[PDB]
């Protein structure tokens, strides 16, 4: 079981909104984790006694940036880690961690950046989520962007979430307009895409990187939530999402026994496997995160408490729930992340806390 052993809190004393274990370390090395809040990127290491050691962060230039989220992903020649962050500017920028430098930037969206992804597959390429109503997908190898998802039957309002299936052959994606949305990436079309941005070289051609618009999902539904869809994951070929109702729903397209490569544009049925009921999480924007292996599912609601969710069951609905709270914890919890071996949790908060439960 989890016990709390440490916490800490950063100095800009801002809500931190995001945190991720750098899942791609190397053996050997201790664990690592980046937090963003304020206009900053933080990395920590867990080490035993619970300690928890800062190492460096990365400060925006610009003292009104925002960062909201980051993911990790790794060099494709060297094998070493790289950070991505984005937030309220629109701006993603890729940081060597070691050196905390900003190694580029690209002026991703016309607004904020609500989410980045990176292919589970394919380190080079990164998804992110806009408020301007559109996902984009950038290969951060050839610096292109590959595809914009949005348009004439895209999202209709703020995106905040999206999340690849295991294969990385489809997205899901979920925002202000209650909807979730899924766009496959392995049409013809879109493995087209993807090879030409590995074949671009600006200083080889002439032609400008030609984005594909993608203005069509391969399935659209509204009837899973009743208000803004802040948070998506795949579990399996089933889908986790919530919204501000105090529960997770565990979904699929279709009916029952409809396979998730079957369903067509036009399917108007959704099958609910399960709901997650919690307390206290009525606020907009909170993430619940899985850890590597998918074994658990965690969210810390408004008021500091924790539940975790035991999904090696027979079917979605029989998930086991614990929940984990420390009296000095009181802070609304906006992101929690595994480490990879899931021996560690940690937990970050509005009054820019840090939370660590060691297994
Ligand atoms: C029917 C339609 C077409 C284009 C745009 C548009 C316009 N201008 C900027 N800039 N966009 C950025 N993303 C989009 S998106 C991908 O489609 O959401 C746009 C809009 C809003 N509607
Ligand atoms: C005819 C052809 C066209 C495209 C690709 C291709 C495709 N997708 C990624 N990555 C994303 C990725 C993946 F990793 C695993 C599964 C998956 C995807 C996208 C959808 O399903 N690629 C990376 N390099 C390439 S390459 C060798 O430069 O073309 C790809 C392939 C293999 N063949
Ligand atoms: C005082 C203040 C400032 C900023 C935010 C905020 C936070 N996070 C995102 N996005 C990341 C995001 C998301 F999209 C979906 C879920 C989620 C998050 C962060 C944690 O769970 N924001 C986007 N717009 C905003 S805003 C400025 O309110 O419109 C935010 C909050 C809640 N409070
Ligand atoms: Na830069």
């Amino acid at each position: 079981s989890f016990k709390c052993v440490n916490s800490l809190k950063e100095d800009h004393n801002q809500p931190l909104f995001g945190v991720q274990f750098n899942w791609h370390s190397k053996e050997g090395d201790p664990l690592v984790f980046a937090t963003v809040g304020s206009n900053r990127v933080t990395l920590y290491e867990c080490h035993s006694q619970g300690e928890i050691r800062l190492l460096q962060s990365y400060v925006d230039a610009d003292a009104d940036e925002n960062f909201y989220t980051c993911a990790w992903t790794y060099d494709s020649n060297t094998s070493h880690p790289l950070l991505a962050v984005a937030g309220s500017r629109g701006i993603i920028r890729i940081i060597n961690p070691i050196t905390m430098q900003c190694i580029k930037h690209y002026v991703g969206h016309g607004n904020a950046i609500n989410e980045l992804k990176f292919h589970p597959r394919d380190p080079n390429l990164l998804l992110s989520v806009s408020k301007d109503h559109a996902l984009r997908l950038w290969n951060i190898q050839t610096d292109t962007l590959v595809a914009i998802f949005g348009g004439v039957e895209g999202h209709r309002d703020e995106v905040l979430s999206a999340d690849y299936d295991l294969l990385g052959e489809k997205i899901m994606s979920c925002g202000m307009d209650h909807s979730l949305k899924l766009w496959r990436i392995n049409s013809k079309r879109m493995m087209n895409a993807i090879k030409e941005s590995y074949d671009y070289n600006p200083n080889k051609t002439n032609r400008p990187f030609i984005s594909q618009k993608i203005h069509f999902p391969d399935f659209s539904t509204r009837d899973i939530h009743r208000n803004y869809v802040d948070c998506v994951r795949w579990l399996g070929d089933l889908i986790l999402s919530k919204s501000c109702e105090n529960a997770i729903v565990c979904w699929k397209p279709g009916k029952m026994e409809d396979d998730i490569d079957k369903i067509k544009p036009s399917e108007s049925n959704v099958t609910i496997l399960g709901r997650f009921d919690y307390s206290q999480c009525d606020i907009w924007y909170m993430r619940f995160s899985t850890d590597f292996w998918q074994k658990m599912l965690a969210l810390g609601n408004q008021v500091g408490k924790l539940y975790v969710w035991d999904l090696e069951v027979e079917d979605p609905h029989k998930a086991k729930c614990t929940t984990l709270t420390h009296h000095k914890c009181g802070a609304a919890i906006r992101q929690t992340s595994f480490s990879r071996d899931s021996s560690i949790l940690i937990a970050v908060c509005d009054d820019a806390s840090i939370w660590r439960w060691d297994r």
